[PDB]
């Protein structure tokens, strides 16, 4: 039915690759660790609706993607993650928030903030700080662990809605 171009981005490290294969998991193969950039597919329904999801696990800047471009273009909704226990993974949100809207010419993208490894008891980015950084760009936050599963399905189900809300402007 009704596809869904999503993208992850975020620093090396914060658990991209953790929280798309937590999503997307069939559970046919015990343990999946890619480290290479890649493109999963999901059927799921969200509000009545069957959706089609394309998901793009993205590498760090780091990691050298010549289709990246190509990749923020065909993206229609972006999942920015940090890990709360990597101030430096919080504050490059900035660099990959620019890149999308350098790409795509918008400051109005669908994209949700994830804050990643929400199950550890020492954390270094508090909630209110990520919330006041999501202000600041209009968008949602939500706190996510890809170990317990702790929002990972509304982390992706919220970005969809995102980008339902977007469309029907
Ligand atoms: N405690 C905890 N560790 C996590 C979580 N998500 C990912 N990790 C760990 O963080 C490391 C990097 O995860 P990975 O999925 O490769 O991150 P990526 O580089 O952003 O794709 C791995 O050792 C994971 O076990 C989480 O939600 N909680
Ligand atoms: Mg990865």
């Amino acid at each position: 039915m009704t596809e869904y171009k999503l993208v992850v981005v975020g620093a090396g490290g914060v658990g991209k690759s953790a929280l798309t294969i937590q999503l997307i998991q069939n559970h046919f193969v015990d343990e999946y660790d890619p480290t290479i950039e890649d493109s999963y597919r999901k059927q799921v329904v969200i509000d009545g609706e069957t959706c089609l999801l394309d998901i793009l696990d993205t590498g760090g800047q780091e990691e050298y993607s010549a289709m990246r471009d190509q990749y923020m273009r065909t993206g229609e909704g972006f999942l920015c993650v940090f890990a709360i226990n990597n101030t430096k993974s919080f504050e490059d949100i900035h660099h990959y928030r620019e890149q999308i809207k350098r790409v795509k010419d918008s400051e109005d993208v669908p994209m949700v903030l994830v804050g990643n490894k929400c199950d550890l008891p020492s954390r270094t980015v508090d909630t209110k700080q990520a919330q006041d950084l999501a202000r600041s760009y209009g968008i949602p936050f939500i706190e996510t662990s890809a170990k317990t599963r702790q929002g990972v399905d509304d982390a992706f189900y919220t970005l969809v809605r995102e980008i339902r809300k977007h469309k029907e402007k």
